[PDB]
């Protein structure tokens, strides 16, 4: 066949990696000053972790029929629905910005997670559609690491965006209004530039592969029979539980960061933002070196049981060093430690598609993203639970058993 490359894709991918931004940065805008939320909405800390696991619970039962969807219609809709609904979850998020409104923020919450369950899918076939087979693995590695900085400016931005006035009213729900207005004002740019610019298909197949997909009759597939095929395999089920366990960790993490640090640390906001920030970022430097170093090795079960171990001790020592009074320290350990657990997860997604080569990779890549959020669903209300009754320290043991037996799971997978 005839194969070419056109500009256009670097658009298609950029516009991509903008409206994936936007999404992740609303996912913890909320948790990251949940105190202040709580403090002005009047309620529980549990308000806010919900906020934060709505996204899990949207995506959970959502991510085959969008997948199906994908597959009929097109990357287009999938596109232009991902990026309208962030939109509109944005301006119904401007609407909430009173006392007695926070279903209005619930609801623009609800509509950001519908939008992450076609947002989360998609580098994989736009790399593969837009881009040829040196780029490919590059621009998916590039959209992950775009939705992992998104989630770093939504640790960062909120806590300076809107300072902890809980004096006055006013200043606080004008920060708040500011916020939700250049959120919205930013996802209602990026859904016209998708609609404009997002086309469906290149004129030419970038590559061979490409190319031979596109001649190719459509063929039906049955997600079903796929996902009992999957499940007999013990190898990926271990692998998906581990999986799970090291992204509901994570999240629950980043969900109850800003209460962790509260706890101890009293006005520290933006210092808890800044740990977030730090953590995220050598999260994407240990995801990048991880997956070179996995290209590089050829070795799929060492390296995972060495991150594993690795990131439990990492979790550990956060644990026991948290309480130390001392910011530096949180901020070292929280690198190192979000570090390992991020970098973790290239290294397990690639592995559970190898692993199922035979298999859809579009399925296995959903069920693992569905532990993923139902894990961190679990985690994150154990640990509000333990942090609320008992402290940061016995939800962060909890974590530390939940990483040593994802440790034993990894050490009993074969391959
Ligand atoms: C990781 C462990 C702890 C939990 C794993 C749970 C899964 C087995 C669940 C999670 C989401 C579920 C899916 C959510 C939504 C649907 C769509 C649903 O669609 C229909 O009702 C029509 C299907 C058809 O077209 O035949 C079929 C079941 C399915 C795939 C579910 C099958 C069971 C799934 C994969
Ligand atoms: C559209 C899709 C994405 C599903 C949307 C589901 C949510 C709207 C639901 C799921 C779980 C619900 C929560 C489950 C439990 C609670 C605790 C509940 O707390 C109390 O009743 C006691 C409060 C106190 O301690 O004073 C308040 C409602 C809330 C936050 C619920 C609010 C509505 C939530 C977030
Ligand atoms: C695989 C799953 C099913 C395991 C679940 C285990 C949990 C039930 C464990 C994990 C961490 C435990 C907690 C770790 C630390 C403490 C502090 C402990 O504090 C005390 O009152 C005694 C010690 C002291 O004096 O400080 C009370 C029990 C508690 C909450 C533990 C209760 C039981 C927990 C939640
Ligand atoms: C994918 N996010 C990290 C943005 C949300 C998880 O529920």
């Amino acid at each position: 066949p005839l194969t070419a490359l056109s500009p256009r894709r670097f658009v298609v991918l950029l516009i991509f990696s903008l409206y994936s931004l936007v999404n992740a940065f609303q996912w913890i805008q909320y948790s990251i000053i949940s105190n202040v939320f709580e403090g002005f909405y009047g309620v529980t800390l549990l308000h806010i972790d919900w906020l934060s696991m709505v996204y899990m619970l949207a995506y959970v039962p959502l991510i085959f029929p969008a997948t199906w969807l994908l597959d009929t219609r097109g990357l287009r809709l999938t596109a232009l629905l991902g990026s309208g609904l962030n939109c509109l979850g944005a301006w119904i998020k401007c609407g909430s910005v009173q006392q007695h409104l926070f279903w209005v923020t619930m609801l623009g919450q609800c509509l950001c997670s519908v939008a992450q369950v076609f947002i989360l899918g998609l580098p994989s076939r736009i790399a593969s559609v837009w881009f040829g087979p040196k780029e490919v693995s590059t621009a998916c590695a590039t959209a992950v690491l775009g939705n992992q900085l998104g989630t770093a400016v939504g640790f960062l931005l909120p806590p300076v965006l809107v300072p902890n006035t809980q004096n006055d009213t006013n200043l606080l729900a004008c920060n708040i209004s500011t916020m939700f207005y250049g959120t919205s004002a930013v996802a209602t740019l990026l859904f016209i530039l998708t609609a404009i610019a997002f086309k469906e298909k290149p004129r030419y197949p970038p590559s061979q592969a490409q190319a031979a997909l596109q001649d190719s009759p459509p063929e039906e597939y049955s997600y079903k029979k796929s996902i009992r095929n999957l499940f007999k395999n013990i190898p990926f089920v271990l692998l998906l539980i581990t999986y799970g366990i090291m992204t509901g960790a994570f999240y629950s993490v980043s969900t109850l960061l800003n209460q962790m640090i509260l706890t101890y640390y009293e006005g520290e906001e933006v210092n808890a933002g800044r740990i977030g920030l730090t953590l995220v970022v050598a999260g994407m430097v240990g995801s990048i070196l991880c997956g070179l170093w996995l290209d590089y090795t050829k070795t799929y079960k060492q390296t995972t049981l060495i991150v594993y171990i690795l990131s439990f001790i990492g979790m550990v020592i956060f644990t026991f060093t948290l309480d130390l009074r001392y910011i530096i320290i949180v901020f070292v350990t929280g690198g190192v430690l979000g570090f390992f657990m991020t970098g973790y997860l290239p290294l397990g997604f690639e592995f559970a598609v190898e692993i199922t080569y035979p298999e859809s990779e579009g399925t296995s890549s959903g069920l693992l993203n569905a532990s993923a959020q139902i894990f961190g669903i679990l985690f994150t209300l154990a640990q509000g639970k333990l942090t609320s009754d008992y402290g940061p320290k016995a939800g962060n043991i909890f974590l530390c058993v939940w990483m040593f037996i994802g440790i034993i799971l990894t050490a009993l997978i074969k391959s």
